[PDB]
């Protein structure tokens, strides 16, 4: 099928462990700061990948920065619900840190885990494939509306090029439905309601000081606000 | 072209008046308070314009109520954002009603409104059209992620029907474009996460008390949180 995808497909990052500190009772605290750890750690991942996004590379550092600035979090959640399809009400944030929701309720995150299991929901429904998730991560990543762009034309031209590689993987491999392109994208508005939550709720967990942060997830989360 | 699009232009309410008081001093609460009072004014419209949308009327009362709960401050939105497509700098919450930046800052609507005119920006480069406005009017309508939907499939085919709609003008109207119908759905990201920072606005507004409010805009707010 479209190269494109393939091509993603073949660039997607290893999995990472969260790595919750065994010497730590567990604790809303413990829980946070295991979470901001393990995306500080997945945001340097996800820099490296950004440049296996054909076009991506050739834009400048700023437009570059001004994406994965206002889609990090859109990415970030993308993978917890793709890694929680098989499951059912838990959330994988990693493969040793699957939330379910006591723990949730533990954490102050059970109203931000519920609207991702939400995403979880739908995307189960619709049988989201890993292809399809690979490609809606680096759409998301072009389509991140941020109001910091320098070239306007050919951030567009990104989005065109991976909007372009979404249809014509749907049109070669699902034939049965002639609007699951439409049906995938429709999914993004979503994706974007659910990170602006979890951006203003990891904010507010920044501003009580609480929570140690990194210096890239704090550089992150103080791009957006 | 597509007969739903057609419908749909056929069914557009006409434009009413925002009315601020001439006999009350501008200030900001006179501008929040103008700006509430037009919003349950159309939201009355709103309700009775959905009834024209194919297959609408014959979901339940309460999934009716569901979506327009979810959905209407993106139709709100996507309104002021058509009526301003012809301005530069300014927004046209009514033909008497019109918000230049020095408005919005005595409004305390700043960043609202300037998160409005990034929607009313990529419109323009768009070229968006009447149909293609009337058409996301309705897909956010049918598209607006209710957690509380009885007969999901029934919305899933409402979902389906207005993006066929779509998708068959963009087919019929826009050739030079192959991926038009996709770029549009694409914008419908920032079309949420704008209302969002709206409804989140307004709401605080709410709880501050020194604004009136109706009835119908009063339990709209209060549907969504
Ligand atoms: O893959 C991850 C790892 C951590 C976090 C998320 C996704 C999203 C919610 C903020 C915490
Ligand atoms: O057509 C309208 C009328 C009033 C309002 C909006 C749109 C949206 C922002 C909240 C106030």
């Amino acid at each position: 099928y479209n190269k494109i995808v393939s091509h993603l497909l073949v660039a997607e990052p290893e999995k990472i462990y969260a790595m919750p500190d065994p010497t730590v009772p567990d604790s809303d605290i413990k829980a946070l700061t295991t979470l901001c750890d393990l995306a500080d750690r997945e945001l340097v991942v996800i820099i490296g990948w950004a440049k296996h996004i054909p076009g991506f590379s050739t834009l400048s550092l700023a437009d570059q920065m001004s994406l994965l600035q206002s889609a990090w979090m859109e990415i970030l959640i993308l993978g917890v619900v793709y890694r929680s399809l098989s499951f059912e009400d838990e959330l994988v944030y990693a493969d040793d840190y699957i939330m379910d929701e006591d723990q949730s309720k533990l954490a102050g995150l059970l109203d931000l885990n519920n609207a991702i299991l939400q995403l979880v929901k739908k995307y189960k429904s619709m049988k989201l494939e890993k292809e399809e998730f690979v490609t809606l991560k680096a759409i998301a990543l072009a389509n991140s509306d941020s109001m910091h762009i320098e070239d306007v034309e050919a951030v567009q031209k990104l989005q065109d090029v991976l909007h372009e590689a979404l249809q014509d993987y749907e049109a070669g491999q699902h034939m049965e439905d002639p609007r699951r392109a439409g049906k995938m994208l429709m999914t993004l508005p979503l994706l974007r309601q659910t990170s602006t939550k979890a951006v203003q709720h990891f904010y507010n967990i920044k501003l009580e000081g609480k929570v140690p942060m990194h210096k890239l997830f704090l550089e992150m989360l103080e791009a957006k606000v």
